[PDB]
């Protein structure tokens, strides 16, 4: 069976946890720490291993952007170094694409990054692509049909609501359709043939609201909304679920996690993680042993 894996996160100062949570017995595991604290990264599996991906150590002595990337073996129960990235991305985003990670965005003190490199396991190297139209922190990533989007952040000044696509074989960035809400740190993922965008923050308020883009229509309906307002919260898919984990509305770091179910279009309150918190990199895979 496959457990979504939550790394990271934040409360009170950035967190080394990795906890396994099995959807069909209801149960949490704590497994290997992260070797350094991080928040605002992202996790992605390739080859059955966990990576996490950017991030920011905010500690009581010193706040430190991560350009780290780091594998986790379930079967070994360790994580290893791997090459680091160009540039520390903090509020980063990822997607992968035919064995490859996509880094997308994220920040370095006040510089906001619109630049993207692309990481291959079988050599351990990272190469930079075309950077995005649009500098973006805080911005989801999902992967479509062998395509790599960007959703939402903020650039520095705005929060936004457009959005982009990567045509790897073209290299180029092209704008799509903008969702109708402006969403920074909102949960991007896909499942059928949708890109879904739920919560986020706004610059006034987190959001409870979600909106979903059909690729072959190229528009965003409006969804059921989450139970709880939430932005920095991590996503995933889990058997043709979407998975909610953490993240921040306003008043509490929520360690609420909610599912959805697209054929009744409605969201279920599943478990508790161990602890609130927002910023956690997210995956499935395989359990450990
Ligand atoms: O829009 C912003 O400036 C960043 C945004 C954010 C925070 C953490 C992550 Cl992991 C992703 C996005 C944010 C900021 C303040 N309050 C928020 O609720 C949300």
């Amino acid at each position: 069976g496959r457990l979504i894996y939550t790394a990271g996160g934040y409360f009170r100062q950035s967190l080394s946890y990795l906890e396994a949570y099995n959807p069909s017995n209801g149960s949490w595991l704590r497994l290997a720490d992260l070797q350094v604290p991080r928040s605002g990264l992202a996790g992605c599996v390739v080859g059955g291993l966990l990576y996490a991906v950017g991030g920011r150590n905010n500690s009581p002595d010193g706040n430190t952007d991560s350009s780290a990337l780091d594998c986790y073996n379930p079967m070994t129960n360790q994580w290893s170094p791997c090459a680091s990235m160009s540039v520390p991305r903090n509020r980063i985003g990822v997607g992968v694409i035919d064995g490859h990670i996509y880094a997308v965005g994220g920040s370095h003190g006040c510089i906001h990054h619109s630049s993207v490199e692309r990481y291959e396991p079988e050599r351990d190297e990272w190469h930079l692509v075309a950077p995005m139209l649009t500098r973006r922190i805080g911005v989801g990533v999902a992967v479509l049909n062998r395509l790599l989007y960007a959703v939402g952040g903020f650039d520095g000044t705005n929060r936004l609501n457009s959005a982009e696509c990567y045509y790897p074989e073209r290299n180029e960035w092209r704008m799509i359709t903008p969702m109708n809400t402006i969403r920074s740190g909102a949960g991007v993922c896909v499942l059928h043939n949708c890109i879904y965008a739920a919560g986020g923050y706004d610059g006034q308020d987190q959001l409870n609201s979600v909106e979903r883009y059909d690729v072959e229509t190229e528009t965003w309906t409006f969804v059921a909304p989450m139970r709880h307002h939430r932005s920095a919260l991590g996503i995933t898919v889990h058997q043709g679920k979407i998975y909610v984990l953490g993240g921040y509305d306003g008043h509490t770091f929520l360690d609420s996690v909610e599912c959805y179910d697209p054929d009744s279009d409605t969201w279920s309150e599943v478990t508790r993680m161990t602890s609130g918190r927002s910023g956690v990199g997210v995956a499935v895979t395989m359990e450990p042993c």
